[PDB]
This record gives C-alpha cells, structure tokens and sequence, in this order.
C-alpha cells in the first residue's frame, strides 16, 4: 500500500500541476482489501471546494455495468431470457436492416453490442442519427425514453444482429426493457435489483443535492473549462466524432433514465458493483456470471483496440501483448465520457477505479496509462 | 491543512498501532472551511468493515447540543420561555428538596444543569437513583419516558435550583417538554426544529440499518472488546461511577427517546449542528444565541475540571491557563460515553469533532489530548 500510494500520488501530483486534471477519486482494491483510496484536487475549482472520497459523480457509461447487472438479475430470475426477442417487452422496437427487412434482435445481441445499433457520437453532426434526432443520453432533451427509442428504431441497423460489434444505445434499450419487466421506473428497478442488495446507497438517476457533486470540466487551455449545458466536445483520434454534454441533466426530474449513460454515484458505490462482478458472492448463478465475464464478441471486435473482446458488462482482455498492456488476460475494462476509467484484473484480484471531473483526460488520456503503469510497476 | 493532516494522521496511526482505538471519524473546520475530514481504522473489526466518512454513530451525550437547539428554537418561537416552570408542560414533574418543599424548576435551570437533578452514573450501584430504578438513557429498559420521569421526579433534588451545578437527566426532561409543546414525538420534533432546517439528513433516534453503524467497543488490552447489551463499564477517575451499555438500543422502536443520550448521526450531521452553533446564520435570535454560548454557571462549576463553566449547550472555557489547555477563552466543549469529543474554539473559528467506537478513549483518553494538541501545534 505504501509504495503503490507513492507511485500514484506522484502521477496525480504531476497531473494536477500540469493543469491536465481538476480533481479525481481513485481506489485500488486487491481481493477485497483496500490498498489505496484517495481524493485528489478539486470538485469545484471556481468555489475552491476540494474533492472528497465520497464526492458524487455523473457516471456516464460507468452506468452500463450496473444496468447490465440489473438485466442479468432478471435473467437469473427467469423474467428475461438471453435468447428472447426484445419485442416481447418493446412491441414497437423493430429496427430494420439497410435493405428494409426486419431481423430478430435478442437480449444477448443487446448486452454484447452486436445488435447493429449505434450512437450519435460515432459520427456526430450531419449523420443519420443526427438527422433523426437520436440522443446518446448525456445531453438534455425535451422528450422521454419512449420517444428516443422510437427515433432509434427508425434508423437502419449498421449490420445484421450477431454479424458485427459496434458500441451502441443497446443499454438504453435494455433500460426500457427492465422497466417493462419490473413494472417500475428504471431508477427504482435498479435499486431493487442491484443497489439495495449490494449496499449501494449513494447512487441513482436524479439528484437534488448539487453541493455533493464533482463539477464537470473538459480539457482546455491554459486550464480545463467548466462545462455548461449544450456544449459539444470533440472526441480524440479513433474514439468518435463528439459528445454533447449537459451537466444539469442529473438534477432534472424530467431527464429520461438512460441505461447507458444516466446514473450518478460515489466511488465507494461503483467499487461495490465492480467487486460483485469480480467476486460474485452469490449475486448471480455461476454459469451466468461466468458467461458475462467471458468474451462474447471476439478479439476481432477490438473494442478498445487490438486484443480485446466484449462480454455482457465491459471489454474483455484477450491478448495483453496485442493490447500493449501489463494487465493479465481476462481483465475487464470500460470507462465513461465524463472522464472515468475502471478495470478488474481477475487473475490478480485487482479492482482499479478512477472517477474524475475532467473529460477526456480521465477516460482515455495519459493520466489513465500512467496510473495503470504505476499499479503494475 | 496538509500540515495539519499529517500531524493528525500520525496521532491516529499510533493510537491504532497501540490498539487504543478501533475506528474513528474526525473533522476540523475553520471559519466554515473543511480542513480535515477523515475516517480511520475499522467500523466493525470482526467483519473487517472499514470506517467510512459517512458511518453512523450512536451519539450518547452528543445528542444534548442538538436537543438543546430544539428547545432554543421553541423559545425563539415563543412556545417555551427560559423563565417558565417545567410544570407548565409537565404538571406532574415536581421534584422536592430534602425538606419537602417543591421548588421552582425553569427551562433555564434544566438547560444549564443547575436544577438539582442528577444521573445514575454519578453514584451508580446502591445509590438513590439506583434504588429508584432511574435510567440514564443508554441502557435498554422495558418502560417509557413518562415512567422514567416519574421515577426521577420522586428522587430528592441534590440542591436548590440555581444554587449549584451537577450533570443531569435535565435534557431528558426537556425532551418530554418538547413533545408536549409541539404535540409530536421527540424524534419528529427534533427533525422539524433542527435537522430539516440545517440539512442534517442522516440522524434520528431509531434506525433500521445496523450495517451502517460503528460497532461499540470498550477499552481493553491487548485490544478493545466488542460490547453486548447490559454490560457495565466503570468510568474514568473523576468522571463518575459507571455506564450500563445497550448497543441494540438504537434499533429498538420501543426505546424511549432520550434527550440526553438517545440519538444517532453521522460526522457530517454533527458538524452541521456545531457550525450552526458557532456561526449562527439566522438560526436563532442573536441575544438567545449569545446567551446559549455564554457561561451561565460560573468557573466554579469546573465542569471539565478547573477553568470551565457551562452555557445552554456545553461546557464553556473561562480560563485556559487553569484548564491547562491551548484552546482560547470562550471555547465550547462536551463529549459522549460511546467515545466522542467535540469543541468549538470560537476565537479561532474552529470546529473540531471526533466520533469513535471506543469507550472511553475517544471521550476522555490520551487520544483526545494528543489530537487537541496537534490541532494547536
Ligand atoms: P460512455 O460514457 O458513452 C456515453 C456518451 C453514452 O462511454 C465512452 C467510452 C464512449
Ligand atoms: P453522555 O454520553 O452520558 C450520559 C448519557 C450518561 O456523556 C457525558 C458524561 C459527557
């Protein structure tokens, strides 16, 4: 713990002084043992308010593993089935292929991002999704989940279900499925199916306590810029066009629940979900848990470049040398566009979590490689 | 801050190493700015559950400043008056002196602990209070508050109201007064008068969530020992006889609300109350707030030893030199038998709070002195 902590603080120190990072919370656990848990920098720069260990964060796509857990809990109960048509819960969600014909789309297709659906951020302004007014769930729009999914369903699939991999709005679709299966709003279903059983008390989809939050920033000069609603921040090289951010979304009760991007939570609560995934203390049936953590897409998918497939929850490390990383094979990893990154190195019993208020440094920037390297040095 | 954090952490590190402390949460604020907010050690040693900044604690006499604020909000509202007889709300509460006379007992006498009332703990086994079966509010008994106050009123007062100082069940009497004055149970009344206006979201009288709590231990060698209901633990020299602990009391709905010992809360919520006392942003009328923080008893009362009197909320430091402390005159201070200590050094704008699960080290032990000294180093 002592040497690791020195390496990590060195990383963070440099990052803060070089104005690459406003503030972060990072946790390292090994076989359920906390080796590092620290707040870094500021939560609200303008107010001079320091980051705290239990500061709340908008999770963006760190939401996906939590909502995927909810879907799997319903599968374990027999209320969903991996091979069932999505139309059993969403009768009008019938996207068509480019030739006009309608394929079968299963719950499995959606969890693995192999259904053919996409995201606005893939190509941005003037794209199909753009013309159709489809929301990625990070911006604030005046319509509900049903209306976004109607719009989504009117777009052509990128390929036939099961024949490709593409990151997508599938978890926003699965959010609606969960609501229909449970007969509850998505916030309540997630609470019942995942957060309460795991002891996650500080997470949800809408908050009324802005003073507890990490204020979002995006990369800039000569210092990170404080986000305001409506802004379009371009994605790096090989990560997509852009993202349209609304920091106020988390506080608006009329923001539809986005299963792919819409939750908030503390670092401790996210760690509780990652640990349940890592260690499966009777949270899911053993065969279903193993399937969810196994690559279900293929290395050909290159979901975060070469050597990575995809399971039901995240990318899955297939080839460490091809991916250029010290992580061991079997590692689980994903992130979030507000500036977060996490991985579970299953062989080492390692859960590593980084939540930040700086998009995109904490998602894909040098910060993330430097911290990962520090953990394995 | 970085400096203060290192000095404070070294004190905790040694306390933990020597096994004089299982776990704690401490906070130092200066003129409204959080300088230090840290969890240390374990909440539940046997389960290996670490302390968290939001861990809940049984507050013991840290209840008193919060219930006293409830009383003072009623006074400001005109529903109580400092000068009024307790009998205007508790007609049958008529303690007598050792001659037979029924003296005047006012709200002022209770708030200051100058009424003549006492505690079982002052004498313990075999005493008058023992013979009458009077409870200090920390153990679990099969009767309600009205029954405990009937027993209490049957004991003779120790001295004439206003003629001396003696730590007492007076805040438990005042809890009953608040119930009569508001027509609500004490928990609901405190919630309305104090916790809601001050944003104290994680406090109360009865909890259904044991997994959130710090488990109570008592001092011991080689290590502190986990308490069970009904055990008796002698108090430190010059502190009284003993305390009978019932850790399950906070989870039992049938436990009467004790205004002097009965609440639970988090460190943050306690800090909100202490800050309200310290800076009074329109929470109470200025003259009443000043009266409450002013010595109403005199240095002679030696309430924390020589140099200390008492106001309406706590001890008040009159003479630092006599008290052998670096704290400034005017300092407010009190504690709790589950292992807690707090003070407000008004001159320095300082609020300092220690909540622990180790009776009595976190209340009166070397730990409290070493922490105090590091703050002022
Ligand atoms: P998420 O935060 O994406 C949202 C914009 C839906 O994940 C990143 C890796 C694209
Ligand atoms: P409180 O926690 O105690 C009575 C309820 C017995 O503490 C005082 C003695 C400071």
């Amino acid at each position: 713990a002592a040497s690791l902590a020195a390496r990590l603080d060195a990383v963070f120190d440099q990052a803060l002084r070089e104005r690459r990072l406003v503030g972060a919370v990072a946790i390292v656990a090994r076989h359920g043992e906390i080796l590092y848990r620290r707040a870094q920098g500021l939560a609200d720069r303008e107010a001079g308010r320091p980051m705290r260990e239990d500061t709340l964060f908008r999770l963006a796509s760190v939401t996906k593993p939590i909502v995927a857990l909810a879907v799997l809990r319903l599968v374990a109960r027999g209320e969903l089935a991996l091979d069932a048509p999505v139309t059993r819960w969403l009768p009008e969600f019938r996207p068509r292929l480019a030739d006009g014909s309608e394929p079968l789309v299963t719950i499995h297709h959606l969890l693995t991002h192999t259904s053919g659906l996409g995201y606005w951020l893939l190509e941005g302004a003037g794209s199909v999704y753009d013309r159709l007014g489809i929301s990625d769930g990070i911006d604030l729009r005046d319509f509900d989940l049903d209306e976004n999914l109607r719009r989504l369903a009117s777009a052509p699939l990128s390929f036939a279900p099961g024949s490709g991999w593409q990151y997508s709005l599938a978890l926003d679709v699965l959010g609606a499925v969960v609501e229909r299966a449970t007969g509850q709003p998505l916030a309540a279903a997630v609470d019942a199916l995942v957060a309460q059983p795991l002891g996650m008390r500080d997470c949800g989809f809408v908050s009324a306590e802005p003073e507890r939050f990490a204020v979002p920033y995006h990369d800039g000069q000569p210092e990170p810029v404080r986000m305001r609603d409506g802004i379009e921040v371009p994605l790096p090289e090989g990560h997509g066009a852009a993202v349209r951010f609304a920091p106020s979304r988390v506080f608006e009760p009329g923001a539809y629940p986005s299963g792919g991007a819409g939750m908030y939570g503390s670092a401790d609560d996210v760690l509780r979900a990652l640990e349940a995934i890592r260690a499966n203390p009777g949270f899911l049936p053993e065969t279903l848990a193993d399937a969810a953590r196994r690559d279900q897409a293929g290395v050909g998918a290159e979901t975060r470049g070469p050597g990575w497939g995809f399971g039901y929850l995240s990318a899955v490390l297939d080839d460490p040398a091809a991916a250029g990383t010290p992580q061991h094979a079997g590692t689980l990893q994903w992130g979030g566009v507000y500036g977060h990154s996490w991985f579970v190195d299953r062989a080492l019993g390692l859960s590593v979590l980084l939540l930040t208020n700086t998009a995109y440094e904490g998602m894909s920037g040098p910060l993330t490689i430097a911290l990962r390297d520090a953990v394995y040095a």
